[PDB]
């Protein structure tokens, strides 16, 4: 017999992501690095490690997509929402998608890609939002040699150690 465990997290340390699509603003390239290191965040941190497919069914799957793009969280054009992602689980969980009307960089301009993604990644591994106005996982965008908080080191360290 088995159970369901209580606290929503990866039961594995080896986990998968593709990248379904890209966006326009950036080149295949950068929307990589970007993503590759935003995952390093989190991996840096705990005994986490992440494997990129370039097809087929990952632990977390990346996708652009505008309005209405497939679940019950569409987007709303500029601004506003500029992401959102599922917390661990089967089927939709860790997916993190992207909304394509914001325009996404590699710099201080738009919307910072690797910051947000960084930010989502905490989802899809099982952090909320933090109450901590200085966390990564603060529900609020602020751009800034990134180094991540103490709340969300402690967040993280929770759940895998
Ligand atoms: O919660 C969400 C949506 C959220 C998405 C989102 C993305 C990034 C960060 C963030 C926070 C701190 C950081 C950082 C990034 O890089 C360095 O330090 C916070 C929230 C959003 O789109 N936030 C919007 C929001 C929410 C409330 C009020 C205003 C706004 C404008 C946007 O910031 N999905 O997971
Ligand atoms: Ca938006
Ligand atoms: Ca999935
Ligand atoms: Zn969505
Ligand atoms: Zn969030």
């Amino acid at each position: 017999a088995n159970v369901f465990p209580r606290t929503l997290k990866w039961s594995k340390m080896n986990l998968t992501y593709r990248i379904v699509n890209y966006t326009p603003d950036m080149t295949h390239s950068e929307v990589e690095k970007a993503f590759k290191k935003a995952f390093k965040v989190w991996s840096d941190v705990t005994p986490l490690n992440f494997t990129r497919l370039h097809d087929g069914i990952a632990d977390i799957m990346i996708s652009f997509g505008i309005k209405e793009h497939g679940d019950f969280y569409p987007f709303d054009g500029p601004s506003g929402l500029l992401a959102h992602a599922f917390p661990p689980g089967p089927n939709y969980g860790g997916d993190a998608h992207f909304d394509d009307d914001e325009t996404w960089t590699s710099s201080s301009k738009g919307y910072n890609l690797f910051l947000v993604a960084a930010h989502e990644f905490g989802h899809s591994l099982g952090l909320d939002h933090s109450k901590d106005p200085g966390a990564l996982m603060f529900p609020i965008y602020t751009y800034t040699h990134f180094m991540l908080p103490d709340d969300d080191v402690q967040g993280i360290q929770s759940l895998y150690g």
